[PDB]
């Protein structure tokens, strides 16, 4: 009973009851897999998704169906992370978000795509830039 | 007989005998459990609470009884952490507090909410903000085993 | 072009380099996944496969593909570990084989099936029998994280 | 929506498609909790349950509900392990089963009861006596942390 | 209040509801401490106590009270493991019991006494001998850190 | 003989032969134990104490004697880490010092107090604040085993 | 001032208060050091001694002083283990003793001598022989790190 | 200053001062390497050597030069172990000996050659057979 | 046909698949060995090599061979780790590279050299500089076994 | 044949063939032992020594003899770490050095002194202050075993 072709319509949110404070929520996602765009051969990752909400929070079970909808779909690793992040923004429009994918290595290349976004003009935009900068120093 | 419905009133406090300095007290709470509000399904976590006290300290036995009262209480994980923190800010009026909840997976996915608080306009507010900006730069590895 | 419906036909063998000898060959697959028959929801495991060949060895590439062929097959985990063992037995006529499966949890519970075989009448059958009587005397610590 | 008063009847089985082979299945159950009989206070454990089937497997979702069904039932740990074992023997009439429960400490002491059973008059009874007599020759280091 | 000088009387038992089976129960006890009989200097150990009950079980809190009773009691470690064993034999009349204590080092050398018992005349007696013959065949690495 | 009620006087110091440099010395102290002030029930912790000396160092055996002096002394853990810190500040007048205690759990919850200090007015004072601001950013996994 | 030349005379013993049963006492001795007889080069080991006592027990402090006396004493590792055991058989007249020495590598190569002894014509002689026949069936992994 | 072509003459022994008792000595040897006989490509192992002496013991430093003398020599893994064991017998003529080589795996094959020998006719001959039998059950 | 005298010429490169990106590529060599210049005696290590490519990647086969070419080269370990880094830099023009070396002990002491580089002027040079300032803040426990 | 009374003069250096690059070299030294100054009793440690060279490397065989040279010399642990650091600064005049000593426990307490140095007025002095101020933010678990 499961969309395994790409399905952002599945994502869902509930209100944040604590808009006064900045807090962090992290989803750990070790069951992520999707198709590789050229070969067609499955790829696998743990996805770590962290966000500071503004007014809307993503619902867990809807994030899980969302993540499954990748199982039978192909696009690259970097884009894949931007896709996930952008839908999550579209969904929540949060103060801050980051999506870090850790793919099983293939040739010694730990292909570990990292993206983030802070709300434009705000102190989050600078936190993005700062966290991004940090990311490489010890990934 | 224990009360397993939500009970902020249990919480008790005693005077900090060492107000003149900043120190950190941590509680490790591996035995935490509650209900998913939509499902009724139980959910489990380890909660870390750390706080620099001002004039009042939380008494452990009461923190135990307080965390038990979640046992048959539905709420989303993110709310619980915020609610636990608020009851503690209300009881204690701390310089600084953080509550970090690490829940066991559902549907493959586990939720780690982290909230903090510094006393407004003080060096602790800026502290809350530095530890938020910097929270979890190096996320630990999670395989669900 | 990869088959994501169950596909035994993709398994291939080659001549064992030392028939003279008993050596274990070990395969370790951290990315097996299949469907769960009741609900359609995906399942995840690391499969450990060890065997002592007679004349034939499984071509390690083709085993990878074989395992990916489970990605849309729907079966229970116990059954899967037995299908994989059987298919490998049919392909290879091994002296000894075992397949151990470590699933990620569902509902808080994870399921580790372990199945073995040794050639009937041989000391390999004695070996499989002893390994079953002694399997997992000390289960590893599991907290779903 | 869920039963949390003790309910054996929630247990479900399905046929073993591989009756003619001995294999092991393990359930890791890190989310168990019940009440202490005198005090009323919550107990916590990881339960490991490994069993060899004959004709009936226990369905995991149903084992889940069955384990939940202990959240508000009080019993001593030793009892609980034997009750769980007994309701699983009832349900499935298996060749061999073991239940090993590892509880969080109280008063500094933690209690880890281990119970097994092999179908009487068979090699499995001997496996039980063997696994019992060799039980925990090397107990894992415990420091309560 | 809490008796800190030695106290067998505290120990309490309750019937075994499952006498018709053999099962093990273990107590992990990482908080034990006692006195050295010449010097008067405290010593510390983790004690493991595993036993197969017959009709009576030891009540957990009474055990914590019984082990507290060594806090200001002088004895050598070898004697303490035996005394502890004897008081529990006397209270319980168990089918089998063992007491393994791991002490923290002194002058560079730690002492790990291990004593057991089985009901004289029975298969449990032979158990004790087997477990004693085979005790600690692979001793763990200790580096005093 | 050995004083088991609290005793600052025992502490002793000796000159630092290397005052013209900053260096750290740590004491690992896994054998500490004390009383709970309402109940009277013993508690246990590993305490880490690290400090940067100025002119005086703490003499190791005197420290063991000083920590013994809490064995029959009632206090809460938060106060003990501070008292310990104050007696060593008073004895030593160190450039920097911290005392981190990790207690064993009670009713499921362990308390890890962390306090520090640096000479007021100096760069060490800023050290203390930095180490306090950045304390325990990644708290360790505790499961009470 | 301590004596660091070989000194069997230091060893002291006290009565076993529990002669009526067989129990094992283990000493972990991580701090053992001596000299290579040809080189003068110091050599280091961890020694495990385990023994079922008869009427006499070795006193730890004396075992400490005894093992120190190797500090400036040359002998091959295999001899030391045999000599340590003999001094202990001479002092104690035990039912059973084993001494297992694990030395740190020289020239890439480390030497693990293991010796044992059962009281002649008794069930302990047969014990010495069973634990010799079976010694180290599963050697632990050594990489020199 | 080191024989790296095969050199059994290097081995050396000293008397056993305790001929009354059966005891075990084990050498752990993680620095073993030699040449593979066909390809010519280096192979690597930990060698665990255990013996119960009779009257003569092997000297450590001479066992180390002996082991080095393999560095530049080629023969198979199984033979290699029998070679080491046989020289050690020739040297010591012990009550019991076993040589277990654990080579870095190459294709998933843990090529872990195990040989032993008990003194012919004695209770060691049966201990050999028994330990050999044990070896496979959990190697 | 393999060269066992030092042979840089055997290293080969290929086009980086994602120049667009920063990914670490990691090589892990558990079987490096070379000669020690003073004494002629062989030396052993595990070499860890990580780098961020620009346009070129080292062909992993040829790196294996390159490393085997040290088998009769005589040099110190610090020098070796630098020769290997240099040769890799010359071959690949990497953005960032580091080589960490873990030798087996000689005389009781083991030597772990660590060397890095980042393209001069780039943020990679900032990266190498920070990694050197922060390298091995917590050395792993080493007991030569 | 060997010096075991303290002897700085045994230290030897050789030129750095890679002067124009900062790199780290670590010495793991698990075999260290000295005498306690008052008691006369043997002390034991693992010493970690990491340093960045300028023009002179310390030769390891000579560091070996230098460390042996402490076997019969008495000093306190804190002193010994500073003496070792100082004789190594003398010998090599390096960009940066640290000596971290981890000693076996006495009276329950073990002492782990950490000392560093960066060449004064340079970036290395800042690295020392940094590595000092961030020293041991997470102390390793110690249980004395
Ligand atoms: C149940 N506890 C539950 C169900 N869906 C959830 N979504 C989020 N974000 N958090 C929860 O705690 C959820
Ligand atoms: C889904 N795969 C599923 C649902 N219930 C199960 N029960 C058992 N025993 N095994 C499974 O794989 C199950
Ligand atoms: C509470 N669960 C409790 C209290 N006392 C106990 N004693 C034993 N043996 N087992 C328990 O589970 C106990
Ligand atoms: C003190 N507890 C002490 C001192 N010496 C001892 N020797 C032995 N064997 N056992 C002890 O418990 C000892
Ligand atoms: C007993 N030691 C005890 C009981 N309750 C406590 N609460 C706090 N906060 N600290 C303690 O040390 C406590
Ligand atoms: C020095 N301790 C040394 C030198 N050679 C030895 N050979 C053997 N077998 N044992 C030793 O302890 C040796
Ligand atoms: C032999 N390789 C050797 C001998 N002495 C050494 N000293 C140092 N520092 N490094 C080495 O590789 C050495
Ligand atoms: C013995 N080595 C000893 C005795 N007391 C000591 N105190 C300190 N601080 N350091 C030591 O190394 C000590
Ligand atoms: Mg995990
Ligand atoms: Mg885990
Ligand atoms: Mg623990
Ligand atoms: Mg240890
Ligand atoms: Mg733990
Ligand atoms: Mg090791
Ligand atoms: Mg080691
Ligand atoms: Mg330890």
């Amino acid at each position: 009973n499961y969309l395994f072709e790409y399905a952002p319509d599945v994502l869902e949110s509930f209100p944040n009851k604590h808009v006064n404070r900045d807090y962090f929520v992290k989803f750990n996602c070790p069951e992520f897999t999707s198709l590789c765009p050229k070969t067609g051969q499955p790829d696998f990752a743990t996805i770590y998704i962290s966000y500071i909400p503004d007014e809307k929070m993503v619902e867990s079970k809807s994030l899980k169906l969302y993540l499954f909808s990748f199982r039978n779909h192909g696009d690259f690793h970097e884009d894949c992370m931007n896709i996930i992040m952008n839908d999550l923004i579209e969904l929540m429009d949060p103060r801050y978000i980051e999506v870090w994918g850790k793919f099983t290595p293939r040739g010694g290349i730990s292909i570990d795509p990292y993206t983030n976004y802070g709300k434009p003009g705000t102190k989050y935009e600078k936190m993005a830039e700062y966290r991004m900068m940090n990311h490489d120093l010890y990934p």
